[PDB]
C-alpha cells in the first residue's frame, strides 16, 4: 500500500492527524491507577454475634451461611473464619463472573437462610461487599487550636468533610474511623448483689417507651432516648435518675484512636472509585480540602497522612520522562548519522502517532493506564523508532549511494522493504499475541499494548507502510552534494564509520571462510544461555519503595484499650525516633480484626526518597529494623506489612495446603494430624519451610452452664446470659442519642472500671421468683487452651498451612510430595489447595505450549516471507543470541527471573528477530539477483548494519536511565533497563556476526536456487 | 490469487497448514452436544407450606408468588405446582434473556410478596434455582456390605458428595433422595392432650433450649480491667444427644418440670427423610439427582461431576463407592463419535470415486488435500461464531465433503486438458485453466451458499438448529471455493506432473472402465437426441413428474426429530395414592426383577418417593440405563422394544399401574417423551368441569386411532381430611395468629425447632406425631390450639375434617388451572398428526376449557409455519443469482426447472422407508436443491457457450451433455458415497443419520438419472421459446 500513500501524502497525513486526535481524547478518558485489578472476584460476607463463643459463632452463623453459599455461579471457593463476636466468609469467584452479579446473589441466598440465623445477628444484619480493602487515600483533621474534641473534630468532619469527600470525582467510598457520642451504661458490680441489675428489662423499656404515631397529620414529638432523657425516660434503687443510675457514661463512643503524629484526629477513610484516576481525583481531594479547611473554625487543620496516588503519579512521571528522553536521543543519534535535519524530524514525528493510536486501542479495549502498561510502552518505543529508523535509512542510502530522486528513492525503498515489513509484523504479533493465552492478567495487559504497539508498526503499516514513505517523499530532500559531510566532528564520524563498516565486512567475511568453527561457538553460546537460565531465581513483581509503611499490632485476644494504646504509644515513639517517618497517623483497631481492640493498625508515611537514598534508609531497611529491635515482644506481636504489594497476589512456591477434610475428627486430633505433617513435611527434602498460619491456642476459660439445675430453678438461660451481662456483659445498643442520630447503650459494671477477675463462676443468680441463689453453685467455670479463631475451608473445619517449594526443586513436585506426605494420615482427613496452589492445579503447562505454537507462526510465516521452507530457520536460530545478553546482565546485577525480565526478553527477542529477518531478506533478494551465496551475504551485512547500529545505539541509551534508576519506583526500571540492554548490547554484536553465518549455512545446506 | 498462489507454492502451503491449525486448535476449544442449544432460561421457585394441602398451598403461597412474578420480563411462560405441602413455580423467560438478571428480577418481585407469606414458609426458605425441571445425572453412593445402612449412606453423601455436587459448575439443582441423619422427635398427641399440653408450647420449649447460649464482652476485649486471664467464659451447655433434646424442660408443676419431652415425646438421631427409598440394582443405596442449569454443555459438566465424585470417592469412608446408574450425556458422546467415524468413512469413499474416475493418485490427491482444510476452517468459524459440534453441524461436515471436492475436481480436469491437449505444462496448464475457470468457480459457488441463505432465517429453536447447519455448510464451501483458488492451483502446478508419455488408457480395469463409459457416452448421446426429438412428450413427462411431486409432498407427514436409542430410559410405577412405601418399593422390586431377567438393562435406579408426576409414598421411579448398543443390536433389543415389553408384562394392573417412557428427546426443551399437552381452564368454569372434559378428551384420544398412551400425567383423587381453618375463630378466641395453627399443622406434618451440630456439620431437628397418632382421624379434633393467652382452646372451635375426594396436587399453568395430558403418537401417525388430533377432539369441550402446547410441541408448531416460506425464497433467490451468473433472465429458468427432480428423489426416498417430513429431511432437500442446481450449472453453462460458438442449440446441448457425462456422474457418485453411510448407519445415533441420509440419497439419485435426461431438454426448450441470442 506504500505506493498509493508514496502518491498521496495529504491522505496519510489525514490517517495520522486522524490518530493523534483520537489518542489525545483517549488519554483525556483512559482511566489511571498503579497496576491493573487481577484478583479474581471474591465477595465478603461479614456478621456480628454479639458476645459469642467462637465455636458458638461457627456452629450457627458460618456454618449455615456457607453450607448455604455452595451454589451460587462460578463459586471458586469457600473460606470461613469463626472469631468471637463476629465471622467473615470470604466467597472466592472464578474469573469472568460480575462481582455485581455475584453480590446480588450472595445477598439472595443469605436472605433465604436468614430466619435460621440467631436474632441478634438478624439485628446487625450480613454484610455482603466486594473485596475492595483499598483504602487509597486518608484524610484526617487534627486538634490544630488544641480545644477540640476528637469526637467534635468528627462531627466537623462528617457534618462537612464527609459529603464533600463522597461528592469528589471518583471517590467510591469515605468510610470513617472517628470516636462517637454513644451512651454506655455504667452500673455498680454490686447491683444484682444488693437489689438486682435485671438490665435487659429496662433496656426493653427503653426500646418500648420510645414509640411514634401509627396514624394523618397528627403525630407525637414526644421521645426521650439520650443520657439526659434517661432520667426522664422510665429506666426501671432500680436505675433511673430519679432511681439509681449514678454513674452514667464516658469516653461517649470509644473509638479508633485516631493519632497523627501522636496527635488527636479523626478518622475518615477513603477510597477510591475503580475505573477513576487516582492523581486527578487526588487532586479533587486536595482542592476540596483547601476550601473546607477555609471553612473549619482554626482547629481542624487536614492532614494527608496516606495517599498511595504519589507514587502511581511518580512512577508515571518517571515513564513519561523516559519516553520524551528517548525520542530526544532518537533525535541525537538520527542527526548523528544521517546529519539531515529533516530526515532527523520524520520519525521523531512518526513514533508518537503510533503510540497514540496504542492509547485508543488500550481505551477501546478497556485496558487501564497503568505501570505495567506504560513500562511496556518504554519497551515498544525502541521498536518503534527502530521500524521508522530502517525506512528512513533505506530512503537515505538510496539517496546518497545512488541519485534517486526523493520520491524515486522512496518508492524503491519501499518496493525493497514492504514485503519484510509486513512479514515482522506478522512475526512480532505472533510473539507476543501468546502471552496473553496466560491465565496472568499481568501478562495479558504486557501483551495487549505491545501487540498493539507492533500494532503500531502496524499503524505504521499505515504509517510506516503509509505515513514514513510519505514524508520521506516530501520531507526528504537530495543531499547537498557532500555538505552534509564537513571536516567537523560530524564528517570525521562518517569517515570512521565507513572505515568501520569496511573493517566489519572483512571480519565478517573471515567469520564466514570458517563456519565450522563459529557454529561451534553458537552452539556454546547456546550451552550459556542454558546454564544462566538454570542459575536464576524467579519471581512475580519486583517490590519498591512506595513511600508508606503499615504497621499492626496484633496483641492477645483482648487487651484493654488503655494497653493498646500503650503499645500503639510505643512503636509510634520508636518510628519517630529512629525511623524517617513524614507523617505516623495511629488507628486502633483495624489491622487484621478490623475493629479488634487488641488490634492496632500504624499508616505511616516515609519522608522523600531523596532524604531516604541511604540503603539503610529504604523501605526494605525501614521494616526490617521493626518487626524486632524495638518490636518482636513475645505478647505484643508487632509486625510491619513490607510495603505490600498492590497485587498481593504474586507468590514463587507457596503452598496454600489446607486440611479441611474433618470427616468427623475432633479438632484436637486435627491438631494431631497438623502436627505429624508439618513435622514429616519438614523431614522431606522436596518441602521447605512449612508453618500453620492459624494463631497457636491461647489461655481461656470455659463455663459450663447449669443449665439443668436453671431447668429445676426459675433462672432462665436467658437470665444467666443477663447475669453475666451484669458483670460480664456488653454490646447491645440504644438509640436516638442525639436526635435522629442513632447511638447505643451499653451496660458495664462498677462504671468504666470493674477491676474483677475472680467474678468468674462467682456472681449469685437470683430465680424468677428471686431468690439470691448462686449459679456457681451448679454452674461451673474451668481453665482452657482453646483455639482463637475457628477456619472453615470448603465447609470443612480446616489448618490453613502455607508452605514453599525446597530450593531448586518443581513447584509441583513439591505439591504433589505434600499430597503424598498426608497419605496415610487418620481417615477423615484431606487435603485441598487454594490460591496459587489451585491455579498451578488446574493448569500449569499453557506456557511451553503457547510458546511452541508461537515458534510454529513464526516459522511459517517466515517461510511465507521467504518463499522457502529452509531460510527461516536462520532467523529461528537468531533468538538464543539476545536471550544472552539479558541473561548475563540480570546474573551480574543479581535480579531475578521477574515478569519484567521476562516480557523484555521477549521484546529483546522481537528486535533481533526485526533485525535478522531484514538482514537476511536482503541477502535473499541478493542472491536470487545471480550473486554468490557468500558475496551477497557480505553485501546484506555492509548494508544492514547501519540502521541495526542506530537502532541499537538509540534503544540501549534509551533505556540506560532506567537501568541506572536511583528510587522513586527503581526495582521494575532498574529489571527492565537491565534486561533490555544486555539483550540489545549482545544481540546486536552477535547478529551482526552471526546471522550471516545462519543464511550462509543454510544456504550451504539446503541449496538454495535462483528463481 | 490464482496467478499470486501458483507462482508462490511455498506461500499456499503455508496458509493451507494455518488454516490447518487454527481447525486442531478450535476443536480443542469446541463445545459438544447433540443438539445446538435450544434451551430457553427457566428459573424454579420452590417453597415448603408443611401441614399445608393443595388448596391451602394453593391459596397461600402458590397464588401470590405466581401474581407477584406475573409481568416480570421475558417470562415465556408461567407452570405452577401446588402440591400438598410444597409449591413449585417453573418460570420460563424467552430465549436470550439474561438468566441471572432474570433470577435477579425474581428474587426481587419474592421480596415484595415476602411479608404475605405464611411464616412458616419464611422460616423454610423460598428457593429460587434457576435450574431445569429434569433429572440429568444420578449420583448413588453403595455401599459395598451392610458395614453402611441407608441412613449411614445419606448422611455419608449429605456430608461429602451433596457439597461438592453443588460446587461444580453447570449443575442448577441437587435433589436428595436419601436421608439427611437429623435429630428425630415423636410427640405424642395422646399423652399432650392428657397433660393438657398444646404441641405448640412443646416446640416452643424445645427451641428456647435448642438456642445457642450466648455472653458479653466483660473480661476480653475493650476494658477487661483485671483479666490477665483469658476468662473469656465459654458455653457449655449446648444440646447434641437426643437424650439432651428429651431433657429439654416442659411447664413446670408445683412438684417440678418433670414433664419433659422424654415423657411426651420419642427422641431418637434417626434420619430425617423417610419418605425417599433408593436401590441401586436392587441394593441399597442412597441418591442425589443432578439437574443441569439451563446453559451449560451438561458434557463437560458431567466430566466434572464425574472427576470430583473420584476425589470424594478418594477421601469416601471404606466401604462407599459411587456410581452413576443414569447419565444422559453418554449418548450425546458415543453419537458425536460415530457421525466423526461416518464422516472418516465418507472421504474414503470419495477418495475411492475420485481415484476411478481422474486414475492418477496425484490428482485425485489433491481434492483430498483440500476437504479437510475446509472442514478445520469451518470448525473455526463455527467456534468463532459459538457453533457447537452438533449432530447437526457434523452432518453438514459429512455432507459438505461431496461438495467440496467437486471444485478442486474441476479445477484439475481442467489443468489435466490444457496439459495433454495443448501441450502446456503444467504451471502454465494450470495458469491458463485457472484464468478461464476461476469466475465458474466462484459463481457455482455463490449459488450454492444462495440456496443456504433463506435457511438461516428460520425462528425460534429450530431457527437456531437450521441456522447452525446452514452456515456451517455455506462456511465449508466458501472454503472450499478459497482452497480452489489458492492451494489447488499450486498444487495443480507443482504435484500435477506432465501426463504419462503413451497413456494407454491405463490398461487394466481402469482401461476397462473408460471404454465401458465411452460406450455409455454414446448411448447416453443417443438417448439425450431421442429426448430433443420429440420435446413436447418429455416436458409432459416432467410435468407429470411435477404433479407427482406435489402428491407425495402431500402425502408425507410432518414431524419435529426422529427418537433416538438414548440407552436409558424410565417406569414411572404408579400406585392409589396413600399406597404404603412398603409395597410400592415391593412392586417396584418385581419391575426391576422383571428387568434384570428378561429386559438388557445394565443399571436400573430404583428411587421411591419421587416422580414426574408428583411426589408421594405411592409414586415411585425407575431410572434404568440399558448396556451397550451393540449388545443391544438386535432389533428386539431396542429401547423401543423393551419399553413395550415392560408395559405390557405389567399392563392390567390398576393396583399397580406401571408405564415406561423413552428418555425425552430434546430434554431442555421438555422433560416428556411424548407430546406434551396443557388442558388449561381459562373461564371460571370449575375445576370440577374442568375434570369433566378432561376425561372426555381423553375417552376421544382413546378412541382416536391416531393418539395413543394419552393420559393425565397428575395422579387421581384419593380420599382425604379435608382440613379446614377459618381462622376467624382464632380471631374471636383471642390467638389472632395462625402461627399456632400453623405449628400444630406441622406438628401433623413436619415441624423444625431448628439445627443442632452433629458430627462435623450442622444437622435438623424435627418434631412430627408418631406416626400412628399423626394418622389418628381425630387427633385434629382431641388437639388444643394454644391461645394468646395460653388458654388450650380446642382446635375443632374452627377445625372441619370432612372427609373427601381431594386432588393430590394442583397445576396452574400460565396462571390458569390445568391438566397435563401426556400423550404417545400412534404407530403410523406422526408426532405433527398426532398433535393436531388432539387438537380435533378437543374441538367439542364445553367454552372456557382451552388447549394448549408447551415444550417440544410448540416449537414444532412453530416450526411448522415458516417451513415453506423460506423454501420458496431459497427458489427466488437461487433464480436471481443463477440469472446474474449467465447474464440472462431466459437461462436460469432451466437450472430451476431442474430441482423438482431432486425433489422428487427426496420424496421417494422418505417414502420408501416411512420417514417423515422432519427436520432433517428438509435440511437435505435444501442440500440437494442445491446440489442439483451445481450439476445443472455445469451442463448448461457448456451448452451456452456451445450455441454462442456456432453449434446449433440441438446440436450444443447434445455436445454439451456428452461433455459433461463424467464430471456430473463423478460429483454425483462422490456425493452419493458420502452419505451412503449415514443412511445405512446403526447404532448410538443411527436413526438421525438414516433420515438425512435416506434423503440425500434418494434426492442426489434422481437428481442425476433424470438431470443428465431433463437438462439437454430444458436447455433446448428454453432457448427455442425465449430464443437466445448467438452474442
Amino acid at each position: 500500500m506504500a505506493r498509493f500513500f508514496i502518491d498521496r501524502p495529504v491522505f496519510a497525513w489525514v490517517i495520522s492527524l486522524l490518530i493523534v486526535l483520537a489518542g489525545v481524547l483517549a488519554i483525556r478518558f483512559l482511566p489511571v491507577a498503579q497496576y491493573p485489578d487481577i484478583a479474581p472476584p471474591v465477595v465478603n460476607v461479614s456478621a456480628s454475634y454479639p458476645g459469642a463463643s467462637a465455636k458458638v459463632v461457627e456452629e450457627a452463623v458460618t456454618a449455615i451461611i456457607e453450607r448455604e453459599m455452595n451454589g451460587a455461579p462460578g463459586l471458586l471457593y469457600t473460606k470461613a473464619t469463626s472469631s468471637t463476636g463476629q465471622a467473615s466468609l470470604t466467597l472466592t469467584f472464578r474469573q469472568g463472573v460480575n462481582a455485581d452479579l455475584a453480590a446480588v446473589e450472595v445477598q439472595n441466598r443469605l436472605k433465604i437462610v436468614e430466619s435460621r440465623l440467631p436474632e441478634s445477628v438478624r439485628r446487625d444484619g450480613i454484610y455482603v461487599e466486594k473485596a475492595a480493602d483499598s483504602i487509597q487515600l486518608i484524610v484526617t483533621l487534627t486538634s490544630s487550636s488544641g480545644r477540640y474534641d476528637a469526637m467534635e473534630l468528627g462531627e466537623i468532619a462528617s457534618s462537612n468533610v464527609l459529603q464533600a469527600l463522597r461528592r469528589v470525582e471518583g471517590v467510591g467510598k469515605v468510610e470513617t474511623w472517628g470516636a462517637e457520642y454513644a451512651m454506655r451504661i455504667w452500673p455498680d458490680p454490686a447491683k444484682l448483689t444488693s437489689m438486682n441489675l435485671s438490665a435487659s428489662d429496662l433496656v426493653n423499656a427503653v426500646r418500648r417507651h420510645n414509640a411514634r404515631l401509627t396514624v394523618a397529620t397528627v403525630k407525637v414529638d414526644d421521645t426521650l432516648v439520650t443520657p439526659e432523657q434517661f432520667g426522664e425516660i422510665p429506666l426501671r434503687g432500680a436505675i433511673r435518675l430519679r432511681d439509681v443510675a449514678r454513674v452514667e457514661f464516658g469516653q461517649s463512643e470509644y473509638g479508633f484512636v485516631s493519632r497523627v503524629n501522636q496527635m488527636t484526629a479523626t478518622g475518615l477513610a477513603v477510597k477510591m472509585a475503580p475505573g477513576s484516576n487516582a492523581v486527578a481525583t487526588a487532586k479533587r481531594i486536595r482542592a476540596t480540602l483547601d476550601e473546607l479547611s477555609r471553612y473549619f473554625p482554626e482547629g481542624v487543620s487536614y492532614n494527608i497522612p496516606y495517599d498511595t496516588s504519589a507514587f502511581v503519579e511518580i512512577s508515571i512521571r518517571k515513564v513519561v520522562s523516559t519516553l520524551l528522553e528517548a525520542m530526544l536521543l532518537v533525535f541525537a543519534v538520527m542527526y548523528l548519522f544521517m546529519q539531515n535535519f529533516r530526515a532527523t524530524l520524520i520519525p521523531t514525528l512518526v513514533v508518537p502517532v503510533a503510540l497514540l493510536g496504542t492509547f485508543t486501542v488500550m481505551l477501546g479495549l478497556g485496558f487501564s493506564i497503568n505501570v505495567l502498561t506504560m513500562f511496556g510502552m518504554v519497551l515498544a518505543i525502541g521498536i518503534l523508532v527502530d521500524d521508522a529508523i530502517i525506512v528512513v535509512e533505506n530512503v537515505e542510502r538510496l539517496m546518497a549511494e545512488e541519485g534517486l530522486s526523493p520520491h524515486d528513492a522512496t518508492v524503491k525503498a519501499m518496493r525493497q522493504i514492504s514485503g519484510a515489513i509486513v512479514g515482522i509484523t506478522v512475526v512480532l504479533v505472533s510473539v507476543f499475541v501468546p502471552m496473553a493465552f496466560f491465565s496472568g492478567a499481568v501478562g495479558n495487559i504486557y501483551r495487549q499494548f505491545a501487540v498493539t504497539l507492533a500494532v503500531s508498526i502496524g499503524f505504521s503499516a499505515f504509517l510506516a507502510l503509509s505515513l514514513t514513505p510519505a514524508l520521506c517523499a516530501t520531507l526528504l530532500r537530495p543531499i547537498d552534494a557532500d555538505h552534509h559531510e564537513k571536516r567537523g566532528f560530524f564528517g570525521w564520524f562518517n569517515r570512521a564509520f565507513l572505515r568501520l563498516t569496511g573493517r566489519y565486512r572483512n571480519a565478517v567475511a573471515g567469520i564466514l571462510a570458517r563456519p565450522i568453527r563459529w557454529m561451534l561457538v553458537y552452539a556454546l553460546v547456546i550451552g550459556v544461555v542454558a546454564l544462566l537460565f538454570v542459575r536464576l531465581p524467579q519471581a512475580f513483581l519486583p517490590e519498591e519503595d512506595q513511600g508508606d509503611f503499615m504497621i499492626m499490632v496484633m496483641q492477645p485476644e483482648g487487651t484493654p484499650m488503655a494497653e493498646t494504646m500503650a503499645n500503639v504509644g510505643d512503636v509510634e515513639r520508636y518510628l519517630a525516633e529512629h525511623e524517617p517517618v513524614a507523617y505516623a497517623y495511629a488507628v486502633g483497631g483495624f489491622s487484621l480484626y478490623g475493629d479488634g481492640t487488641s488490634s492496632a493498625m500504624i499508616f505511616a508515611t516515609l519522608k522523600d526518597w531523596s532524604e531516604r537514598r541511604e540503603a539503610s534508609q529504604h523501605v526494605g531497611a525501614i521494616v526490617e529494623r521493626i518487626n524486632q529491635r524495638f518490636a518482636g515482644l513475645p505478647n505484643r506481636t508487632v509486625y510491619a506489612m513490607n510495603s505490600p504489594p498492590l497485587p498481593d497476589l504474586g507468590s514463587t512456591s507457596g503452598f496454600d495446603f489446607r486440611l479441611q477434610d474433618r470427616g468427623g475428627v475432633g479438632y484436637e486430633a486435627l491438631v494431631k494430624a497438623r502436627d505429624q505433617l508439618l513435622a514429616r513435611a519438614a523431614e522431606d527434602p522436596r518441602l521447605a519451610n512449612v508453618m500453620f498460619a492459624g494463631q497457636g491456642e491461647a489461655p481461656q476459660i470455659r463455663l459450663d452452664i447449669d443449665r439443668r439445675k436453671a431447668e429445676t430453678l426459675g433462672v432462665s438461660m436467658d437470665e444467666i446470659n443477663t447475669t453475666l451481662a451484669v458483670m460480664f456483659g456488653s454490646d447491645y445498643i440504644g438509640d436516638f442519642m442525639h436526635g435522629s442520630q442513632v447511638r447505643k447503650v451499653v451496660v458495664q459494671a462498677d462504671g468504666a472500671k470493674r477491676l474483677g477477675i475472680d467474678d468468674i463462676g462467682r456472681l449469685h443468680v437470683r430465680n424468677e421468683q428471686g431468690e439470691m441463689v448462686p449459679l456457681a453453685t451448679f454452674a461451673k467455670a474451668a481453665w482452657t487452651l482453646g483455639p482463637p479463631q475457628l477456619t472453615r475451608y470448603n465447609g470443612y473445619p480446616s489448618f490453613n498451612l502455607e508452605g514453599q517449594a525446597a530450593p531448586g526443586y518443581s513447584s509441583g513436585e513439591a505439591m504433589q510430595a505434600m499430597e503424598q506426605l498426608m497419605q496415610g494420615l487418620p481417615e477423615g482427613i484431606a487435603h485441598e489447595w487454594s490460591g496459587q496452589s489451585f491455579e498451578e492445579r488446574l493448569s500449569g503447562a499453557q506456557a511451553p505450549a503457547l510458546f511452541a505454537l508461537s515458534v510454529l507462526i513464526v516459522f511459517l510465516a517466515l517461510a511465507a516471507l521467504y518463499e522457502s521452507w529452509s531460510i527461516p530457520l536462520a532467523v529461528i536460530l537468531v533468538v538464543p543470541l539476545g536471550v544472552l545478553g539479558a541473561l548475563l546482565g540480570v546474573s551480574l546485577r543479581g535480579l531475578p527471573n521477574d515478569i519484567y525480565f521476562k516480557v523484555g526478553l521477549i521484546t529483546i527477542i522481537g528486535l533481533s528477530a526485526k533485525n535478522a529477518i531484514l538482514i537476511i531478506e536482503v541477502a535473499k533478494d541478493h542472491y536470487q539477483e545471480g550473486m554468490s551465496l557468500l558475496q551477497a551475504t557480505l553485501e546484506a551485512a555492509r548494508l544492514r548494519l547501519r540502521p541495526i547500529v542506530m537502532t541499537s545505539l538509540a534503544f540501549g541509551f534509551g533505556v540506560v536511565p532506567l537501568a541506572l534508576s536511583s528510587g522513586a519506583g527503581s526495582g521494575a526500571q532498574v529489571a527492565i533497563g537491565t534486561g533490555v540492554l544486555g539483550g540489545i548490547v549482545t544481540a546486536t554484536v552477535l547478529a551482526v556476526f552471526l546471522v550471516p553465518l545462519f543464511f550462509l549455512v543454510v544456504g550451504r545446506l539446503f541449496r538454495l536456487r535462483k528463481a
